[PDB]
């Protein structure tokens, strides 16, 4: 295939390609002008029997791969939430990919587990999380584990919550089947909760009810209390609440200070989904939204959104690691080792067996930037969003139907939804920026997420002017 | 703080480090002499406020990370199954990590989905899988999707199976809770099946029954037929069978030609776990074990074991993609796009939302080696294992209690299990090779897996001699 000295040469060519790509990404159309199925006719119908040349493989990056790529690292990417890479993150995974160890148990590669434990403790401290989420605190029986997505972390929390409650019910009804007991359960989240919460219910067959929110689109204690009472009247057994800090649609925050005490009193697992907004908790001035965090049984966020670690890298912390491990535990002889009892085996904290050395890139990002520069990044992204917000606020054709707390601004043209729909359609023609919509009540809104750590005021104004140009066209039609 | 030009410098340094690391990996002790908790006191208790120097970060690779690493790329790694990296795999993922796009829908990055669809079709053809697993076959309703583990692929298959059966049951019991109907289900696998099958049952609350095997440790049709009939008499509802090709313990193969017809006739989802042995099906001469594959509803194997793609990279194919989508479907406005319904959205084929561009490394590996060289690798690995087998077979103090079909040899000292246990303990002292045990019937066995694509006859002999040294010591104790 390729010799060591050729790897050295091709590695250099790839490093130089990447440097140029990330440095000039603004010049690219963010969304590609392609139709579904475009790639098939451009590739051979079968794998090559003999080696393709590296010149051909490398040449195909621009020739057939890039033409269909959405450039997520563009400052003109404003869709979804950010997913940011960075130089240190790249370098960290280069090492991990080379070692290519697996860390299902402590024994399968001690460093894979121990670096992760220590970095997850660092990161909990950086976020201002409770000490009972630390592996190494005297009062703790919890800890943080990396996962691949918030989706999976939320599912794990639900699985652990329902397994724990089922075990409790089984002590009183040992003759009852676990799946029969599961049928009694009900879980809750905001009607602004991400679709991953619904999906977790569908996968686990746990009834999931989505609760109304206030005028700030925040889930309040009164709504949860009302739901709990109504469901107990119907013979259902409340088991789990997902409270969201930084909702997908408008980046609202559920009222943890109200929801927490209810979950504690009613014995409900309280899981916090902070996928995006968790990174803001690096900055103490944004920690008002974390008030009540002491009531949480679990917490998750994505460094793979806003903290400049490339995907996959999700943080998931639990207060009670034993509850987590009673959900998943298997014990085949071929995975046993001398230190089972003392050592952390992360296979019991996750769905699959295998896991990789994701903590190298996390460690590298935190060390290379340092905390102060990560904080400065959050603050700058937020300032760029505040600038965009001001541009929109000052234009009387537009309205801003939700508050901007961080890097997401939502807005729409005054008038029927079709105007806003047509603006998005117009912008999609040139693909010079990428935006997607959401709904609040019966109003369609455009979401504008500030993404790239390199975004400047020039980038923001450029993108606003394209949006305004599209609005001017649509309003003339 | 790290600047583009500094990335270029450090990228070069990392490439050079990786070249040297992988080239000289035999020199390393494979298993580190460390105790649990070793890392904590070597690291600061908190993240650095200011950027650490890259000299310090690089320096810490050997100083901090490597002393706790199990060297999975060593030819003297013989534990578990292989997990192989390669130069092309590394280079492919470097590109993917820089672009850092997410492919939850076609629109979120078309290339991410289309390269994967086309390469999964390549791979299905390379394995000799039925055409009904191809995306781009006119009559097909199926396709391949990448996953992170076989564990998750097996879980998804069970989730899809139980969902399908529960919907069937709802036709005659429309008011029954899905979770109540789930309680009546039973799924099957060999008693040699990997622990992920058990774990999938635990996660899903589906009853799992592990069936006895023949003298070759193969699950046979008569065992499945007997279990189905007996459980139907008990009022249980058979739903799912996992047939394993290349079992963990001794690399046995279930009798798919017998199990298939039963599953088709009895309406049971048949899922094939070929985690390790799947790569062998690149070579036509090993496809005898694949007889009956036409009856499979799903199939999974790990390129991330033996095919020289670094982890994560699991192939998962299904015959009926809509059954999968029915298990998982959600429809928030913020994930809809202009081609929804016509384009492939892989979020409906998996548990989480986000997914990354894993197909680049897979494409690069397949292209850089070409099919013939991938086949040569499998054959060479098998030849090294055959050599090891002959070394053991020539020594009458040892026995080989199961047949070697591929790169795994199992063996033990004749006599009580304690002899073999004590050989393992002796070898663990120096950690110059890594071995783990399994059980067959009442006998403890040592597993010897050939791993590194660079394994030589000299490496095999070296490792055998260390094992014999241990045996000679133990046999006179
Ligand atoms: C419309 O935007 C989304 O649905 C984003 C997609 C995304 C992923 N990375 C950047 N943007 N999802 C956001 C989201 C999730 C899903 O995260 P994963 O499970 O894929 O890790 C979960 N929770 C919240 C609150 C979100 O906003
Ligand atoms: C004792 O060794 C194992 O359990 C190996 C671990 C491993 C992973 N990569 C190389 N070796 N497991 C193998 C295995 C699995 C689990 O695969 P993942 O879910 O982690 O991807 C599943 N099925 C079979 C038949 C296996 O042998």
């Amino acid at each position: 295939s390729m010799e060591p000295e050729e790897y050295r040469e091709r590695g250099r060519e790839m490093v130089d390609y990447i440097c140029q790509y990330l440095s000039t990404v603004r010049e690219r159309r963010v969304t590609p002008d392609v139709q579904p199925g475009y790639l098939r006719a451009q590739l051979p119908e079968s794998a090559p029997e003999d080696p393709d040349s590296w010149d051909s493989i490398f040449g195909d990056i621009e020739r057939i791969i890039m033409p269909g790529v959405v450039h997520w690292q563009s400052p003109h990417m404003h869709a979804y939430y950010p997913a940011l890479t960075s130089w240190p993150s790249l370098l960290g995974d280069m090492l991990a990919d080379a070692i290519n160890c697996l860390g299902f148990t402590w024994a399968s590669s001690p460093a894979c587990t121990e670096l992760e434990m220590n970095v997850m403790d660092w990161l909990a401290k950086m976020l201002g999380l409770p000490e009972h989420f630390l592996h190494h605190h005297p009062s703790s029986q919890g800890g943080g584990v990396l996962q691949s997505t918030v989706s999976e972390s939320t599912l794990i929390a639900l699985l652990a919550a329902r397994k724990n409650k089922i075990l409790e019910m089984k002590t009183s009804e040992p003759d009852a089947d676990e799946s029969s007991l599961n049928a009694r359960l009900v879980a809750y989240a905001s009607d602004q909760a991400h679709s991953s919460v619904e999906k977790a219910g569908l996968i686990s067959l746990v009834k999931m009810k989505f609760l109304p929110v206030d005028d700030n689109f925040s889930l309040r204690g009164e709504a949860l209390q009302k739901a709990i009472e109504e469901d107990k009247q119907r013979g259902l057994v409340p088991v789990f609440v997902c409270a969201t800090l930084g909702t997908t649609g408008v980046c609202a925050f559920d009222c943890l200070s109200e929801l927490g005490p209810i979950c504690a009193r009613e014995g409900l697992w309280l899981h916090i989904d902070a996928a995006y907004a968790g990174t803001a908790f690096l900055c103490p001035e944004f920690r008002g939204f974390l008030k009540g965090i002491e009531y949480a049984d679990s917490f998750t966020f994505n460094p793979s959104k806003w903290m400049m670690v490339h995907f996959d890298c999700t943080g998931f912390w639990v207060k009670d690691k034993y509850k987590l491990q009673q959900t998943f535990s298997v014990n085949p002889i071929y995975l046993r080792h001398a230190n089972s009892g003392v050592a952390t085996d992360f296979m019991h904290w996750q769905i699959p067996l295998s896991r990789r050395f994701r903590s190298v890139k996390l460690w590298f990002v935190i060390r290379s930037f340092g905390v102060k520069n990560l904080q400065a990044h959050v603050r700058h992204g937020t300032e760029m969003a505040k600038y965009f917000e001001s541009l929109v606020r000052n234009d009387p054709s537009f309205e801003i139907p939700a508050k901007r707390h961080l890097g997401l601004v939502v807005f729409r043209l005054k008038g029927p939804n079709s105007l806003t729909e047509n603006v998005l359609k117009e912008i999609a023609k040139a693909g010079r920026l990428f935006l997607i919509p959401a709904t609040i009540q019966d109003k369609l809104i455009i979401r504008f997420t500030v993404t790239s750590q390199f975004t400047t005021r020039d980038d923001i104004l450029r993108d606003w002017n394209l949006i305004r140009d599209a609005a001017t066209l649509i309003l003339s039609q």
